[PDB]
């Protein structure tokens, strides 16, 4: 637990007050200069997966800290390299050059410095610029982390080929808390591919201002699959860990738990598809899905509270509602964080569903763009407690003792 | 020599950040939202001694890091608490935050947020909440730094009544250095008697586009004598230490190198007004100002260059006119400085002559508003090098030893 240098102390604060002031510059020039004609939901919907992978990346600082102080060994956990590893000051650095960057590109869309360029390459290329920083093969921008996340993102997708680690289940989970961003980068990706209308200066921010585009409503398909691939790819990992280890709990039952949401997906896309035709059945499948929903959230609910974060533990003793021991300093902490992830399951499959062409109101967007912020924030303070259990009593049988 | 917290950096890399995105903000909302037909030049006159106070304490922050890293002991110096001197992190720090206050005010002023609060009142209140800061009597921020500062300045300001420490002569120095603060200072005082209009919305930035106030023209003298404040300290400073010495070299001749910018900056303003009313000796009073302009800045760099850097020592051997042994790192150093002295010693005398009415077109004020910040970084640089000579050789016995 080497001291970070004071140089990169001030580093991230100069990120961080840069960010704060462009985020009060963002906030003044939505305010004051935007135009009410042309519609902006395809810029927030775009900017709204950067916006999403900055705040994870915050979160995941203070994560790291947090688990540095209280005493939980996440480097020996993770497998990371002892004298190597990334201190939370390294990860709020990034986070905050990261969001520098979308701050930037994002006023560059508001108002376009140069009348040459025009206003949708900025989120193109914002988001290729943090591509390249993923695959930048040069060894200057932290190149060590960036290998072993390259290296362990690509173990990741090719689940059913390797050994799931700790850290590969950890990437797969927060792939399944951050479904927004591989969807919106879908939704954007389309988008390009169809409605920008290259001659148009502001393709970006049409001019209709009535949502009827071919990618808005998502009546194809593919949004549900894209949907469906952060719980696939967790499926199939359960699957071959259970192959691994022929132990039907809790393998059987993870695979289960991601079976529901995978069929949450699929049927809410086919029930909004049937809407959209208007056939009789449509009230009897969104009973079918409004069960499913109920108890795919519990599954997951109950799940989070009981095996991945230890909590309701018959050992307890004096510590209510809680383990035997305890590594953070206050109970009321953890309390809290029942009651957060109790309304948050039900906020992060409630998002799922509208996304899923639920609700075609703005409406939806605006609770969606909402819901997934705050389903980021469960998934940091799930992460919190998912790797003190894991230090404290080894769960998913990871480590050999 | 002992680390600053990594909080301290943190915040001084914040206000780093917040000061160069407003800064940015400022430079292109000067280039696109400003108006033509009003006067903005009372505006900069205001914020200018504003301005150069930032800088000096960027600069006096810059100072500490190099003595402390050179090698100089400054705190033994200045006579500090060497359990409770300030490093450069919280110089830098308290630059920062005053910056902030200095760019927001700016902004502020630029457009108006608030159209029932005058614009005028921006600047009374950025200078006000900088002199509270000065004066807080509640221990919070800095209470030893600015305590000690207060009596220094108390002690400074009433000079024929106690010793000359080295501290003492050192922020007379600064001020002689300083002038412009205290100039536009009173230009605030006469500008906010006169020439506001409480009624104007705008009053700071009055609409004539033609300047003919009152305070612009400097027929009064009241100028003359605040440029002389500085240097009328350090006049009597040094005829204080002269009575407690009795000693002439230096004392009496720091004494007319402390007392020809009387004469200069009398003669400056009082042709200034010659000029106005157009007799015929004004030919023989320019003439006048410029043989004692020449012998003026003669006197100050060959002094600057000889007793207070000590270099040109006959003893250097090797060192090629330099003193006989260095501290900082590279002689380089030593030359680029000398040059700089000697360029940056000929203009500040221009800068005083600028401000006394002696050139009346708008190059006068362009002129003043570039090289006083090039006057502070002279004295920066003669800093660092009166600083590392005083602790070589002891300069002005001050010390015992
Ligand atoms: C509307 C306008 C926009 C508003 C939002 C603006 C968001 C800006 C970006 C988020 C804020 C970033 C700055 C805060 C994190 C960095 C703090 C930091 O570096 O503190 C230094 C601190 C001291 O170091 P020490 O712990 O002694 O040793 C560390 C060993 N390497 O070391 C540490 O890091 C440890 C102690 C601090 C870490 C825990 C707390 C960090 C986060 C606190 C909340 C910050 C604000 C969050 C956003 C609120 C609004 C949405
Ligand atoms: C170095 C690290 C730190 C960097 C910090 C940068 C901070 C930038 C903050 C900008 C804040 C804007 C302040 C505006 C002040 C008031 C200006 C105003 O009212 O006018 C807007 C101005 C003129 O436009 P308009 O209104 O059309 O003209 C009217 C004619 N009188 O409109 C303008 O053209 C003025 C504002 C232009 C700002 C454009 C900034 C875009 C970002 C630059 C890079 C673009 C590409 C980024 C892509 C990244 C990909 C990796
Ligand atoms: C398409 C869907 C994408 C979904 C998100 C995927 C990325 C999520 C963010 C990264 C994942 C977190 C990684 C682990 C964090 C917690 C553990 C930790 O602190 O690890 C420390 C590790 C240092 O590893 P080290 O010890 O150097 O390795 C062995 C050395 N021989 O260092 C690390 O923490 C490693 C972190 C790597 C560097 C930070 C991330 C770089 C920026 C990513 C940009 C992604 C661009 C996305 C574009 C599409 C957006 C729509
Ligand atoms: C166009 C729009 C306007 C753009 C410009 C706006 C204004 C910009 C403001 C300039 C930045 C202010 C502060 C920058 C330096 C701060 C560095 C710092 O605090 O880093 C901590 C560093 C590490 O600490 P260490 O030396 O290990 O030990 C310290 C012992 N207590 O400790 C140190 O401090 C030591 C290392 C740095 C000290 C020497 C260098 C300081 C100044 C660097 C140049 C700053 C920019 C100058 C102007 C550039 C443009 C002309
Ligand atoms: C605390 C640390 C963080 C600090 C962060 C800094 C925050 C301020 C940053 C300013 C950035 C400006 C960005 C401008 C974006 C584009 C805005 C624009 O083009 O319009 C200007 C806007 C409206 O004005 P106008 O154009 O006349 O209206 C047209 C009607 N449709 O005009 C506006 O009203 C928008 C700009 C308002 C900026 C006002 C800032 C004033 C500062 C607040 C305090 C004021 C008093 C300070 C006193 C200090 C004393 C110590
Ligand atoms: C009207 C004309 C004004 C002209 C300028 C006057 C101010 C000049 C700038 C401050 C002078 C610097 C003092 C010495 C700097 C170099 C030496 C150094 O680093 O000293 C460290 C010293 C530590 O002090 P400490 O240890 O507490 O003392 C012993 C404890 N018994 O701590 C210090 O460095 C003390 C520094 C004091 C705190 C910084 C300054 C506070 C802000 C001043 C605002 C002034 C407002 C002006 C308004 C008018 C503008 C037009
Ligand atoms: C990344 C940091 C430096 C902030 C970005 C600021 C720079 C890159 C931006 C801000 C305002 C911009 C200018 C705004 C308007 C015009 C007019 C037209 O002729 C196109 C270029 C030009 C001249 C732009 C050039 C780039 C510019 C100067
Ligand atoms: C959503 C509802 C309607 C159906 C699925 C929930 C039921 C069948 C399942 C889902 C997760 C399950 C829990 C998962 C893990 C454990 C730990 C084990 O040591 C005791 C049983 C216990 C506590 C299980 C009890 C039954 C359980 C709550
Ligand atoms: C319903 C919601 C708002 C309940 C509150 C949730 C949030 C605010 C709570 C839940 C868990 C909490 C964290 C639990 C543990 C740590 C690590 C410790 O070393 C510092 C505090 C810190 C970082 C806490 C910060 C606040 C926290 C994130
Ligand atoms: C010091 C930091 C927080 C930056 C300052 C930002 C805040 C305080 C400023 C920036 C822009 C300002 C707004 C600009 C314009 C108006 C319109 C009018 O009704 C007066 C108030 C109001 C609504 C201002 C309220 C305060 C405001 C929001
Ligand atoms: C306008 C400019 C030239 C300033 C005029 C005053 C100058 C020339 C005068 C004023 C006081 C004078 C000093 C008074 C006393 C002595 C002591 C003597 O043993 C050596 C010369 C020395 C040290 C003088 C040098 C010249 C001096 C500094
Ligand atoms: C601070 C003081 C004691 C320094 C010593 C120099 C004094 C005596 C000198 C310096 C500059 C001089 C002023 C320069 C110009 C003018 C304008 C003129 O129309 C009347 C005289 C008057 C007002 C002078 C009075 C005397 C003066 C103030
Ligand atoms: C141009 C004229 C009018 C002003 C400057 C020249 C004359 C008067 C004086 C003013 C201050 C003097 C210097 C003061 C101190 C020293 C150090 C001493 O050990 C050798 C002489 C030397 C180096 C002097 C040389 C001559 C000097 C520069
Ligand atoms: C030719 C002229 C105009 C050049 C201007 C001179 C400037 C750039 C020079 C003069 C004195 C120099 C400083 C002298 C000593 C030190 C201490 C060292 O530990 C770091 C560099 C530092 C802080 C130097 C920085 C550059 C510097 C400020
Ligand atoms: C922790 C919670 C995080 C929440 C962060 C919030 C981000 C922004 C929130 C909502 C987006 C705002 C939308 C308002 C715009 C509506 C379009 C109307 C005009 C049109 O239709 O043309
Ligand atoms: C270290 C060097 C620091 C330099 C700092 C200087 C920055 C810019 C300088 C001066 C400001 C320039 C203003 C241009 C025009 C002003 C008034 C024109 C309108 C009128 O006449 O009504
Ligand atoms: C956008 C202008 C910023 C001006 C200030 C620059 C701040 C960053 C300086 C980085 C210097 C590189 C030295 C790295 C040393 C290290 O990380 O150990
Ligand atoms: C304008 C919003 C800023 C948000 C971030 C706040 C940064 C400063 C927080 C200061 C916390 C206290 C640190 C004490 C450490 C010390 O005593 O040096």
């Amino acid at each position: 637990a080497q001291p970070a240098p004071a140089w990169t102390t001030f580093r991230v604060g100069l990120f961080c007050g840069i960010f704060i002031v462009l985020n009060i510059t963002l906030v003044l020039a939505a305010v004051f200069k935007l135009e009410t004609d042309r519609s902006i939901w395809p810029l927030i919907r775009i900017y709204r997966g950067g916006f999403l992978l900055i705040e994870f990346l915050f979160l995941l600082g203070i994560n790291t800290y947090g688990w540095r102080q209280a005493g939980v060994n996440h480097v020996l956990i993770f497998e990371l390299n002892p004298r190597s590893n990334l201190s939370h000051q390294h990860l709020f650095e990034i986070a905050g050059f990261l969001g520098i960057l979308w701050c930037l590109s994002l006023l560059a869309c508001f108002f376009a410095p140069i009348s040459v360029i025009p206003t949708y390459v900025y989120p193109l290329a914002l988001y290729g610029f943090m591509v390249f920083f993923l695959i930048n093969p040069t060894k200057t921008f932290y190149y060590k982390s960036r290998f072993w996340l390259l290296k362990l993102l690509f173990r990741v997708f090719t689940a059913p080929f390797h050994k799931v680690g700790f850290a590969d289940f950890w990437l797969a989970d927060q792939l399944n808390s951050l479904s927004v961003i591989l969807m919106d980068l879908e939704y954007m990706i389309c988008f390009y591919s169809l409605e920008l209308k290259w001659d148009e200066s502001k393709g970006l921010l049409p001019n209709n201002s009535e949502e009827s585009g071919i990618c808005h409503k998502y009546t194809y398909g593919v949004r549900a699959i894209v949907q469906c691939i952060p719980a696939w790819l967790r499926f199939i990992q359960c699957l071959r860990r259970y192959r691994d280890t022929k132990r039907a709990f809790p393998h059987l039952v993870n695979a289960g738990k991601y079976s529901t949401t995978f069929f949450m997906v699929t049927f809410a896309a086919l029930y909004s598809t049937h809407k959209e035709r208007g056939h009789s059945d449509t009230m009897v499948f969104f009973y079918l899905w409004i069960v499913f929903y109920i108890i795919s959230s519990c599954y997951t609910l109950i799940w989070d509270l009981k095996m991945d974060w230890g909590l309701f533990d018959k050992n307890a003793g004096e510590n209510t509602f809680l383990r035997e021991e305890i590594v953070y300093p206050q109970k009321a902490y953890y309390y809290c964080a029942i009651i957060e992830d109790v309304i948050l399951r039900f906020a992060w499959t409630i998002q799922i569903s509208i996304t899923s062409t639920t609700l075609l109101p703005h409406s939806g967007d605006i609770i969606a763009t909402v819901f997934a912020p705050l389903e980021v924030f469960r998934r940091f303070v799930w992460n919190f407690f998912r790797l003190e259990n894991e230090h404290l009593n080894n769960c998913g049988e990871f480590r050999a003792v």
